[PDB]
Formats: structure tokens, sequence, C-alpha cells
């Protein structure tokens, strides 16, 4: 074990380890172009094979962090581009290094990617496969600084795969662009995730980090003893702890030697493993983090015994309060996979509360002693939720399903801007398509998944360009609360109606020839602004309103000449709908 760089070499291959070279080098220097980065990830290459030809060369025996950091200050062009950050080269590696990660932006001003022409991108990936996906690599890791290298080459690869089945198939885009379309998606919800543990670890505490993971943990593991499943929430932390600060190398480490533990104490954790751990080093971390949860153990009692009716409940809880409300999450969690984490914290939550007014009142026994009767108003809640929402999502389907969660959010809140409104709902609108088609016994981890992300998005938007005090209370009360906050906000008897545009409800015959989702958005955005200019209008009469706006563009999209139609009757839908309202 003397040359690093010679190490992570034989360990990733070569391919692997100029791919992360490039990446992390568009990281930290996002405004360099891309065929500089290229000659740096050459560069480094062919030193990494010096060192694994001699690992007693010169500077072979330097430091990873030391031989980046060197590269980075031989950038000529450093301080006329990047400023304050050529400074950094003025230290030693220690603060180096960390000087260096002060200035990563992440939300650079960068112009969106632009999504080419189908036929555009197969000409492309079949003439120079290489720097096609290499450029685009370039393009999001510069984009995403924080982003885990490793995680970022593994949606490459889904990338790569993409291109090479459907550009040999007959229809291309129908192929491709479903294709594309999950992978955004998926590439900005894990983006969102990162920034979402990142945010829980750095506000609101280490110990709400515990909290979390170990009630995911448990749920995951429910073989793997209460001690176990603390050793890996200690490792947990610390591996989330810093890749949140973004340092790659000690983030990416910390989980390789996580995964090799858990691979190796496989009999100790769970059954559904071994796959995983036949992977390679690059991959098994991220296998292991999505893992299927093993099946529980069938003989498990009540918690009741351990947890109620002890006496030798209030000593054990004062002797290690987080210790024993941790062996109570664990083992209400090991229990119900079928929970959502956050529902989980709730109950957990709830008992911590009690135990606290309990365990100095008279009888400490009789005054805690109808506690599990307090998990079920908190328990019914989402599966309530989950059960009438699915139901209506199975009625109507998932447009007219959009359009029913977008009246109910407007009604809500409806200083929130017309865009948001409609993304949103469209959202959640696909949240209930995914996650409907789950049995009951997987709804509620399904729906938090999806649920966790839109609602810290929408907060981080909301901070930024404040709109309702209440959606502010849902967004900075406890993380936990957060769901049934907003699913408890009423309908704001507030509000003071939008005035009458007639620009907002007048429609030409553009609306033909758009596609099936900018039709919809234009007849959702629509859809916000009647709501908010009559927020007072019953399910019936918007059913009314929008059955005639149906009927209005069939009609004037089947009919000879079109845009005089659009005019014409559009004037006698609006007077009609003013007046039913
Ligand atoms: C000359 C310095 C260049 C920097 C070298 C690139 C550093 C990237 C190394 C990443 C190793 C990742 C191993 C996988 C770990 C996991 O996610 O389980
Ligand atoms: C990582 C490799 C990315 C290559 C895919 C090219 C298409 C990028 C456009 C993104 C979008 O779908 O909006
Ligand atoms: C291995 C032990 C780890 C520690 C686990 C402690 C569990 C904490 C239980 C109370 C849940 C609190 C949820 C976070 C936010 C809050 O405090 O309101
Ligand atoms: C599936 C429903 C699809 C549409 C989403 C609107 C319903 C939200 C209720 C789900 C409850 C979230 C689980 C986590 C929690 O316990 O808060
Ligand atoms: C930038 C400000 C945006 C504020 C967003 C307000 C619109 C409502 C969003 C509700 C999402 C949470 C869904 C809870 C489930 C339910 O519908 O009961
Ligand atoms: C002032 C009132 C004027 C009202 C004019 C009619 C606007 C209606 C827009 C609703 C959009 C309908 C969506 C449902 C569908 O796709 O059929």
């Amino acid at each position: 074990h003397k040359s690093e760089v010679a190490h992570r070499f034989k360990d990733l291959g070569e391919e692997n380890f100029k791919a992360l070279v490039l990446i992390a080098f568009a990281q930290y220097l996002q405004q360099c172009p891309f065929e500089d980065h290229v000659k740096l990830v050459n560069e480094v290459t062919e030193f990494a094979k010096t060192c694994v030809a001699d690992e007693s060369a010169e500077n072979c025996d330097k430091s990873l962090h030391t031989l980046f950091g060197d590269k980075l200050c031989t950038v000529a062009t450093l301080r006329e581009t990047y400023g304050e950050m050529a400074d950094c080269c003025a230290k030693q590696e220690p603060e180096r290094n960390e000087c260096f990660l002060q200035h990563k932006d992440d939300n650079p001003n960068l112009p969106r990617l632009v999504r080419p022409e189908v036929d555009v991108m197969c000409t492309a990936f079949h003439d120079n496969e290489e720097t096609f996906l290499k450029k685009y690599l370039y393009e999001i890791a510069r984009r995403h600084p924080y982003f885990y290298a490793p995680e970022l080459l593994f949606f490459a690869k889904r990338y790569k795969a993409a291109f090479t089945e459907c550009c040999q198939a007959a229809d291309k885009a129908a192929c491709l662009l479903p294709k594309l379309d999950e992978l955004r998606d998926e590439g900005k919800a894990s983006s969102a995730k990162q920034r979402l543990k990142c945010a829980s670890l750095q506000k609101f505490g280490e110990r709400a980090f515990k909290a979390w993971a170990v009630a995911r943990l448990s749920q995951r593991f429910p073989k793997a003893e209460f001690a176990e499943v603390s050793k890996l929430v200690t490792d947990l932390t610390k591996v989330h702890t810093e890749c949140c600060h973004g340092d790659l190398l000690e983030c990416a480490d910390d989980r390789a030697d996580l995964a090799k533990y858990i691979c190796e104490n496989q009999d100790s954790i769970s059954s559904k493993l071994k796959e995983c751990c036949e992977k390679p080093l690059l991959e098994k971390s991220h296998c292991i983090a999505e893992v299927e949860n093993d099946e529980m153990p069938a003989d498990l009692p009540s918690l009741a015994a351990d947890f109620v009716e002890s006496k030798d409940v209030c000593k054990n809880y004062a002797e290690a309060k987080d210790v024993f409300l941790g062996m109570f999450l664990y083992e209400y969690a090991r229990r119900h996979p079928d929970y959502s984490v956050v529902l989980l914290l709730r109950l957990a939550k709830t008992y911590e509360t009690t135990l606290e007014k309990c365990c100095a009142a008279a009888d400490p026994h009789e005054c805690y002693a109808k506690v599990f009767d307090e998990f079920k108003p908190l328990v019914e809640e989402p599966q309530n939720l989950i059960k009438q929402n699915c139901e209506l999502f199975e009625q109507l389907g998932e447009y007219k399903f959009q359009n029913a969660l977008l009246v109910r959010y407007t009604k809500k809140v409806p200083q929130v801007s017309t865009p948001t409104l409609v993304e949103v709902s469209r959202n959640l609108g696909k949240v209930g398509s995914k996650c409907c088609k789950h049995p009951e016994a997987k709804r509620m981890p399904c729906a938090e998944d999806y649920l966790s992300v839109v609602l810290n998005q929408l907060c981080v938007l909301h901070e930024k360009t404040p709109v309702s005090d209440r959606v502010t209370k849902c967004c900075t009360e406890s993380l936990v609360n957060r769901r049934p906050c907003f699913s408890a906000l009423e309908v704001d008897e507030t509000y003071v109606p939008k005035e009458f545009n007639a620009e907002t409800f007048t429609f030409h015959a553009d609306i033909c020839t758009l596609s099936e989702k900018e039709r919809q958005i234009k007849k959702q955005t629509a859809l916000v602004e009647l709501v908010k200019h009559k927020p007072k209008a019953t399910k019936e009469q918007l059913k009314a309103v929008m059955d005639d706006f149906a009927a209005f563009v069939e009609k004037c999209c089947k009919a000879d000449d079109k845009e005089t139609c659009f005019a014409e009757e559009g004037k006698k839908l609006v007077a009609a709908s003013q007046a039913a309202l």
C-alpha cells in the first residue's frame, strides 16, 4: 500500500477511473471547457499508469488530495476565471482542499441543457459514442458539483443502454423518449433527496438523522439485532456527514468500507444481500442502499412487554433515553415495513412525549398505560388518505385526478403562483399512478419517497419567494409533521378572489396542434385561474364549466375554419360561465 493513485486505478479499472476523474474535475472547475478537462483526464491517467508500473516513481507516493489540488493549481487561466479560488493555491494541503470545497458553486449560471432531436442524438451516439456520452457527463457534473460521482457514472451507463437498445429500433422516439424521461426524472429526484438528507443533518440535528435510518434500517434488515442496526446507523451518519461536506474521496472510502463490512457480516444483517455483494466495488454500496426489505422473523411478540408493561421502563429509559427510544423505534419499525419512516417517527415521538410526562407523575405505570392507543389516530390518517386517493385515482384517470388535486390545492393556498400549482398537482398525479399500483402494504413508503422531496422542494421555493404564512408554518415546524401539516390546511376563507381578466380565458386554435402534454397544461393553467377567480365554486359547478369547456374545444377543433369558432364560442363560454358562477 504505497501509491494511492495506483491503488485506485487497479480497483476501478481504467475506463471507470477516467470517467470518475472527468466528473471530479468538472465539479471543481465548472467553467473550463470540455477539451481542457479531457486533457487533464489523460494526463492524470498517463501518470496513474506510471504508478501501476512502479509504485516508487516520482510523485506516486503523494496523496490523491495532494495530486488533485496540484493539478488544479497548474491551470494557468485559474485566477482570470475563478478569482478567489486561485488564492486557495497558496495554502498547504489540509486547508487547500478545504478552500477548494468552499468555492464549489452548486446552482451555477449555466443555460439549461436542451434535449436534442432523437435522430440527432442517435447519429451522434453512433458516430462518436465516447465523446457523446462524456461531453454530457461533463455538462451534468458541472451543473451538480455535489452529486456523488459514482452515482453519476451509474446514470451514464443507463443512458448508454437506452441508446444502444433504442437507436436500432423501428420507432426510435417511441422507445427512447420514455427511457430518457424516466432517467431525467430520477436524476432530478436523486439530486433533491441528497439536498434533503443533507438539510436534515445540517439544520435539524444528527439526532433526527439517526431517528430516520434507525427506522429505515430496521424495516430493511428486520432479522438484525438492535446493536447491529446501531452500528450501521453510526457508520451511516459519518458517511453522510462526509458526503454532505462535499469531499468526494473520504465520502467514497466511507461508503466502500461500509459496503465491505455489510457484505462480510451478511449473516447478522439480511438474506437478500448476496446479489449486491457479488457486484464490483463501484456498484456495491449503491446496490445495498436500495436492496429489498428482508422478511421479518415470524415469531415476534408484542412490544407491550418491554415497553409498557415492565416496571423497570422508567429506569431503563432514564439510563439512556435515545438508546431506549431507538430500541422502541427499532422494534416498531422491523414489524412495520408497510409504514412510512415519518409515520414510525411520529409514533416514536409520541412514546417519548408520554414517557417524559409520565415518568415524573404519581404512578407512572398507570399514566402511560394506554399509550399504544395513542398510535392509532396517527397510523390511520396516512392510511385513510392513501386509500381514498387511490380509489379516486382509479375512478378518474391520471389526468382527471391531476385536475382533482389541482382544485383542492388551489383552494387550500390560492396565493401560490399558477405554474407552481400546476407543476405540483401534475407531479402528485403521477405519484398516484405509480404508488397506487402497489398493494396497500407498500403504498405508504412509496408515497413518502415522493412526497418528502416534493414537499422539501416546495418549501425551498417558498422561503425564496414567500406567499403564505400557513405554508411557511408547515415548512418550518418538524420535518416529520410536514406532510400532515399540508394535509390539514383547510380552504382559505381569507382569500380575495382574483379579478376577472379576459385574456386568461381566451383560447385560440393553436390548442389543437399542441401535444397532449401541452394541451393539458394549457387547460390545467386555465383551471387554476378559474378557481382563483371564483374560489367559492362547488365541485358540481366547476364540473359544469369544465364539461362546457371540453365541448367548446371539441366543437371548435372539429370545425371548418377553426379560429373564428374559438373567438365566437369563446365569447359564449365565458359569458355563460361568468353567469353560472
Ligand atoms: C489526480 C487526482 C485525481 C482524482 C482521482 C479520482 C477519485 C475518484 C475515486 C472514487 C472511488 C470510488 C469507489 C466506489 C465507492 C462506493 O461508492 O462504494
Ligand atoms: C441507535 C440509536 C440511535 C438514536 C435513535 C433515537 C430515536 C429518537 C426518537 C424520537 C423521534 C424524534 C424525531 C426527530 C424530530 C423531533 O425530535 O421532533
Ligand atoms: C412555493 C410555494 C408552494 C406551496 C405549495 C402549496 C400547494 C399544496 C401542496 C400540498 C402537497 C402535500 C400533499 C398532502 C396530501 C393531501 O393532499 O392531503
